[PDB]
């Protein structure tokens, strides 16, 4: 089984560059707005990363620059939108089946 | 469980424009080149789409101009690269993870 499929997308908006990690903040839309948190799992097109901030409706996520060229989220770039998926480390409804 | 982890990337060299339904084709690195086919299910960064068409070592991929915008595919440009990931309908041992 696999989808990748995106429940939402987001609007690149700022980049935060940290000498010692490269982090990007994205616009969230209306019902991505509701219900994300920061530390929270985001995918982006369907490469999860964490919530480093949230500003409001934006929302920072940290990116190696490193980890950004091994994977192809050093494409991103502000003014553009991404693909962005919630992911959860545990969650009360796990029972499968 | 979630990951998107890609196991490998590729370079978008050229892209195909139909009126109908659009194309891009990416240059697929050595350890994509072996195994992957025509009409396979690549994720792009996590969006799984199918291979219209292999060029060599490139693979043509389809995507609806409309689904482009609905998904962050648009965001592909000739000369980037993408995060790929083999996705298979099924398997002789899937096994489950
Ligand atoms: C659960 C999970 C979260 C990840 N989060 C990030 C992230 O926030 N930023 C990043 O550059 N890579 C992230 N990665 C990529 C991964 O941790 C690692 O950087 C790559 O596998 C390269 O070693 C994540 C991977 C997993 C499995
Ligand atoms: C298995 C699978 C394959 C998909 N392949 C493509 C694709 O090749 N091109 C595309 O634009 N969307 C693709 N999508 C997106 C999906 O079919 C549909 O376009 C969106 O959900 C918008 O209706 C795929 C979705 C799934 C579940």
């Amino acid at each position: 089984m696999f989808t990748g499929i995106v429940q939402g997308t987001a609007k690149l908006v700022s980049i935060d560059e940290k000498p010692n990690f490269r982090t990007h903040v994205v616009e969230l839309p209306d019902h991505m707005l509701d219900g994300l948190e920061t530390g929270a799992s985001v995918a982006h097109n369907g490469c999860c990363l964490t919530v480093t901030e949230i500003n409001g409706n934006h929302v920072s996520f940290d990116l190696m620059k490193e980890t950004l060229r091994i994977t192809n989220l050093g494409d991103l770039k502000v003014g553009d939108w991404v693909n962005v998926e919630r992911a959860a480390k545990f969650s009360d409804e796990i029972g499968g089946h």
